[PDB]
């Protein structure tokens, strides 16, 4: 378990509205990784997942010998104090899914006693996924801390026929109320229910209106038509959360719960978290809106089984994205895109303790910054406006991908850290190195 | 416990001398590593030490925080086959030692239920340890796969008013008749029984001869006072092995052996191995010798305690290393030399297995391929005489450090797996990346 | 252990009644503190709990770097006699919990070999404890003379989704029949078994009626509306004892005894005594009711177990404590308050001694001497009317906040000394100073 | 035994000549205090005394019920990290020496596996001492972690009929070489051998001549004169070391071993130190100079006995104190002078490590910034012309007195730390609290 000075210092925000104005960060400092590196120049490791709760953390990324062009590495472990003070995460089991089942764009979350990660199995490439009516095998996996492991093929109603792809959000998971929740999204079919439902929704974010040159009429007509993909298969682009049981022996109890198309943007990757007793999402920008998307989500159950979510986005104009074309970090306007990066973000402020949600909100992560490429990683503290302290990584040019950043308190000296889990663009070992920055977050 | 398809595939010698001559490296394989990378530019991972038995593995190395000038990192588990037939080293247990004791030169063993390191703690400059008449605090640490851990200071008789310093070999020790082993060197003190022992004694390798310049009786002048340092103290610098029987308890009860001046050249870091039922030293080449030097050795013991060590040196002139001055790579000629690095090596054939001890030996490991710098880390194949087999690793120019080698056979497929453990220089994250390369050993 | 001159003179009624009338408080002595101070003038040092036995004494308090809004000090020691004649506080052992736990409100008692310590781990300011429907953690730590330490997170039966909160009463334990007694209060959930059995019941001091202005029937209506605290998330603010056997693998074999609202006070800060065979608990006036409120504890046991307790109120008027608005010292007149200070009172004399109990008791300790500020420390000597003997402490105007006083006999001048523990304003090291004052109870 | 954080960085110089120069204090720290406090408004607690060695410290003070004008309390424990990173004095031992006897001026050095402390009985004002020609009492007490107490009378040979007058310098002892060594102080009789060979013998600090405006010739004249008190008895001040062997029948084993006259200022209380394997030593200035004075001490043995003490002055104008009439901070001239403050400092640098002994030395401590008052203490960190960083306790005008400091490093997070004690003035309980405080020295 983890040590006294963390299992009080988990998911919460952290600091008060006025707090976060005066917040920096510190340096980077040296722990040894968790995170396995690769040991042929052409090895690729990518897509990670990390979930920490209040006893541990789990780990977990995508192994492809060659290219990035599979197996899947899992690791979990407990956080611990060195002699400098600062954390060390300690790995206390690993495991290595290597049988030929190609389980990608997994997700995972911790669970009392180990960890649950949630993959599909893709056979085919991404694009050719959405143009068969048929979707993806969709597979949970449970490794508990005593080694046992159950796998179980899942088939949850209201996915077949309807959904022509599913997949994880590939950002974690969380445990909440005897549920694992995950991040989904895909594509839904023409016809259904669900596309009916769907039918003229759309959102549009807050601060969008200042920034946008078009006229409302013509945003909102842009808007709707950001959910559908010719691309893709002709599907509508949806994204959701999975709601599954903690049980060993699933078969079609999880759950697919799609959020509104009228409070969220075209599906996407993401991310769940947890704040106290409320679960939080974030979805990656993934269409015309190029800035960082989180939402407080409300989950409504009926007879002790989720039955619905809404979604309450958390305004902000901050932390762009690269992007393709007429979708880069310096758009504004809707319009059908299907583009962007993984980028998650932390709260370190609580958006429901202003009178109006969201009004000053603080926020961690890393960026890449730049319009188009993925370049540039940067690690940042951003308000709703404007990035408040920041420092990039390397020089100029140096490639990344994904980010995903995790923060907690150490109760004992009072101070709080965050993880920064970088893909980063390697020249010696591997494409890329999965790099868990860590620093500490400074109130002064 | 390591898979099904190991147990019985290590510490042997895995091929007959006939097979040794039609041996090539394959291609470097990708597979997790489980060596942690530093997250920060300047930090320092350095020193690695590895042991693997038929039931698991030990692995470790220091951790400095800026730059390489501590803490110590261990890490233990099993061998399992991937879906792709090759090795996956599964951590089941990682270990921090941070609590201000600066543990340096560590060299870790296997032992029954988990891992037994042996360190000394530092206290100032490396030459200063030679000239203080008192020896640094040695330490052996007991680490259980059930988490027990037991460290102790101990005080082998024969070291206080004897050395004034003594280091482990940093290279693995090995579990022996109940007697876990490990490779030591330092300094003696002149006057005392050991020195006067060992006074006039010297060792000249069998092949320097027909490369040296000099005459018989010039090399045997210059061999004898290669073995005292006025640099180092003006002590005489030796080679040994430390023997510590398995216990919690210890105090006293470890045994210093040192080699015999006349079978073993100046002391230097080393490593122990194990090939069926015999020990084998490895010594680093830190004097006049640039050559690869193992040892076959003989151990007595009187009333259940080795009393005694006899070394039978394998004749080689392959695969030097990089020195400074008159001791670089292209040296043959016997004078005295503080200058070289850390290259083991392991005995594909045995070399019993000939009329003529070691008259046809076959070795793999990694090597600097330059004559002064520690540049071109390079894996390799060799006999006595030529390298059969070698591969670069990255663009002429790239710098490394020491190189640790393990090789193990997987009966199922029956293929010789080698594992190269190469402290490498990086430009990205940390001065140095110690990586786990792994290749085949092909017979053909 | 204590000293052969106090072993005889712990925990008992040390004065006759006829005795008591003449008892008077002799000068201050001067002995080495055993209470640590701060270093830093912003340094917070808290809640003091003291715990004495026939063989040794426990000493806790809280401490807060920065302000009193942490860690927790442990102490124990014996008494030894001085060659002046009086006490020394001998401490032969110290603790410092330090780990990141946030432990609150602790009450420490002496046991056998050591002190156990009960504390909950705060997390949040102390009013949302009472509106959260979870209880904050419940922890209780051994610690031996051995240096064997043992930590528990307990689970009383009766607690979760009875109890919104629950908390010592930070005032010491007691070691009883096998048992530790904690004194305890909390929040109590509406609707809950205990709310119910609770429902109508109150408690009028004996000697309210001919003080207060107000007739029978509205005292009795204002009395049960003390009980419910609307402030503190309309719970039924409870006092009571946890009962918890005295072994090192607690889990769920404490008892919380909660007392019967028809013979005591609202919840509120405590401590339990020992007088000879006799329990008794002292109850904070966080209520309407401003004076010293001491009890003689009956406790019944069903099978080896404690089932129930039993509170007999000492009738007095006297010793008022600082309150805010209508509740200050002058109140006397039901109704609801939520103010108060923590100020115990020892015994000297035993309330059953008379025909119609407590009906001429006195006792001893420390009280803020003023209407509504926490100011004027003033140590006394009192019976149920009057204060017969007093002394100021420091010029008027000097801050004070809790008041913990033991009395002890030295069986061999013959003489009771008692020690008031008084946390003071300081305005040169730390925000408080916890001061051991001790001096004599002079008969005559 | 001290925590593995610290056992490595004690009693050393911590930082090169380099870093001396970017040395600053850090903002003090709150810790429980080690140090007891007085119980009573005129309770006096003064002249400490502490030993730090590498398993664990050593600490006493004088107790005297009423006024200024008596008990000994002595403390032994460790010191261990808290989870704010910074240390705490555990105490393990408590000791409270009350039966009469009159010890005063102690001094307490650490010794394996306890506490030796050297006393004096006081009988009368220290001013009958020097014209008594018997000398007084002279007591060695050796306090074992066990329990175990052995108290001696001692008489080193060349005491009787030689010193009017025998006190510790009240500063620390050190444990060298199986010897106890103390600083002593007093005065020696007229016509004595001691008295002959000290004749015409004088000190006059290197940076004396350059500020003060008397000649050559005229300083000679009245440093001279210095060391002869007609206001103590007409005797010859002087200062020393008292060698006591390891033993617990001590008689007269113990050796008195004065300074040459001309390496060192009138005698004065004193304080040892051990850098390494060096001993220094610290003088208090109640002569005419009035700043920091240190030597390094080179001991002599003549057959396993000390048999001869030379000092070597670092040559500061640094850190004054507070004196009476032409004796105050601002004297430069020498005279005869009996006036002054203890004050000792902490070498952060070695003096050695310069070409020219002490030619660029840093120092810290604490001191009273005024001339004539003892008054403002300020704790500071200087070299040997400039305090480079100070910071004063309280406001003007705050009374203090004694100051001992002592530093050491924790090895785990490479951070200084010194302790400042220092009897400060309080207006609460007693006429002085004695206060540990405690910072960092940042390097920077
Ligand atoms: C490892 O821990 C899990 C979690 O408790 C154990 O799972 C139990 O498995 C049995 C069937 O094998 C179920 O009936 C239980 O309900 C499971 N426990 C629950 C409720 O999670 C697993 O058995 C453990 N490994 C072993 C066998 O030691
Ligand atoms: C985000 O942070 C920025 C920078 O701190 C805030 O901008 C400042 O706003 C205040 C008004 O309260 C001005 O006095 C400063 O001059 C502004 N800084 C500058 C120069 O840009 C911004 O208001 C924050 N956004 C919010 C309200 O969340
Ligand atoms: C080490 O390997 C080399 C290369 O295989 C051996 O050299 C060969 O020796 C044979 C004689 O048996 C010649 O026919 C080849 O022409 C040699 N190769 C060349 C061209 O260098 C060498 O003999 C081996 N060393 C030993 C005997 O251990
Ligand atoms: C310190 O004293 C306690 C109190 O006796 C010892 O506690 C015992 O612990 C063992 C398990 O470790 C139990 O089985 C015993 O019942 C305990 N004794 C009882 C009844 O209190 C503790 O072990 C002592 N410390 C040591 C190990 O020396
Ligand atoms: C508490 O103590 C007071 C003071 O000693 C008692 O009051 C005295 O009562 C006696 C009657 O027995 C009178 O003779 C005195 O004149 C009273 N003292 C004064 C002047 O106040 C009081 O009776 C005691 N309370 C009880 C009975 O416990
Ligand atoms: C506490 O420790 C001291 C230190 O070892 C013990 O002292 C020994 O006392 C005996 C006589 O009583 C001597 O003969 C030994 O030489 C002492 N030891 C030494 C060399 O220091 C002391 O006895 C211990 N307390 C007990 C009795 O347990
Ligand atoms: C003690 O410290 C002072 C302050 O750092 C030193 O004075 C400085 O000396 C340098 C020359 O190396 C000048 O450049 C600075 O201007 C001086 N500081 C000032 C303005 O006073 C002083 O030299 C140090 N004393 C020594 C040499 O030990
Ligand atoms: C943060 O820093 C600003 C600038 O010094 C200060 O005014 C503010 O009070 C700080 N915020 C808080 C309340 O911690
Ligand atoms: C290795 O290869 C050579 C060349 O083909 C062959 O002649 C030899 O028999 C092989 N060695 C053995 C016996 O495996
Ligand atoms: C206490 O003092 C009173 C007044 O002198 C005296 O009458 C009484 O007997 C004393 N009480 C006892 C019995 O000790
Ligand atoms: C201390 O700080 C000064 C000023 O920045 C810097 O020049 C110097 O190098 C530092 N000293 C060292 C070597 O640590
Ligand atoms: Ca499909
Ligand atoms: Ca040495
Ligand atoms: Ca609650
Ligand atoms: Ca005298």
């Amino acid at each position: 378990i983890n040590d006294n000075r963390y299992i009080n210092g988990i998911n919460q925000f952290y600091f008060s509205i006025a707090e976060g104005r005066n917040l920096t960060l510190g340096p980077l400092l040296n722990m040894p990784s968790f995170i396995p590196t690769a040991t042929t120049p052409e090895g690729c490791t990518r897509i990670p997942s990390f979930s920490l709760t209040k006893t541990h953390w789990c780990y977990t990324h995508n192994v492809i010998l060659n290219g990035c062009q599979s197996n899947q590495f899992v690791s979990m472990g407990i956080i611990e104090p060195t002699s400098a003070g600062f954390p060390f995460f300690r790995t206390l089991k690993t495991l290595y899914l290597s049988d030929g089942v190609n389980r990608k764009s997994c997700s995972i979350s911790t669970v009392p006693g180990g960890c649950m990660m949630y993959c599909f199995v893709s056979t085919q490439p991404e694009r050719d996924d959405y143009f068969s009516a048929a979707p993806p095998e969709q597979r949970i996996i449970i490794m508990y801390y005593n080694d046992t492991i159950v796998e179980r093929i899942i088939n949850p109603p209201g996915v077949l026929d309807v959904w022509a792809t599913l997949n994880p959000g590939t950002g974690s998971g969380v445990y909440y109320l005897g549920w694992v929740l995950f991040p989904i999204y895909g594509g839904v079919i023409k016809g259904t229910s669900l596309w009916n439902n769907q039918a003229n929704k759309y959102f549009i974010p807050q601060m969008v209106a200042a920034l946008c040159s078009q006229n409302q009429a013509t945003q909102v007509q842009n808007a709707k038509s950001s959910y559908y993909s010719s691309w893709f298969g002709n599907r509508m682009i949806q994204s959701g959360i999975l709601a599954c049981p903690l049980r060993q022996d699933l078969t079609n109890e999880c759950l697919v719960l799609p959020f509104s198309n009228d409070q969220v943007l075209m599906g996407a990757e993401g991310r769940l978290y947890m704040y106290g007793d409320s679960v939080y999402y974030y979805q990656r920008s993934n269409s015309w809106w190029p800035m960082t998307m989180l939402y407080k989500v409300t989950i409504t159950f009926t007879n002790g089984q989720p039955s619905a979510i809404s979604a309450q986005n958390v305004p902000t104009q901050q932390v762009p994205r690269p992007g393709t074309g007429d979708c880069s970090a310096t758009n504004r306007c809707p319009g059908f895109c299907l583009t962007g990066v993984y980028a998650d973000a932390w709260l370190l402020t609580n958006p429901s303790s202003t009178s109006t949600f969201g009004s000053e909100a603080t926020f961690t992560g890393s960026y890449l910054n730049t319009a188009t490429q993925r370049i540039n990683p940067t690690m940042y503290i951003a308000n709703n406006t404007q990035i408040i302290s920041s420092q990039q990584f390397g020089s100029s040019g140096q490639e990344a991908a994904y980010g995903h950043t995790t923060c907690f308190r150490d109760t004992g000296s009072v101070m709080v850290y965050c993880i920064y889990i970088i893909e980063l663009s390697s020249s010696l070992l591997g494409q890329f190195q999965i790099v868990p920055f860590i620093r500490q977050v400074t109130l002064s």
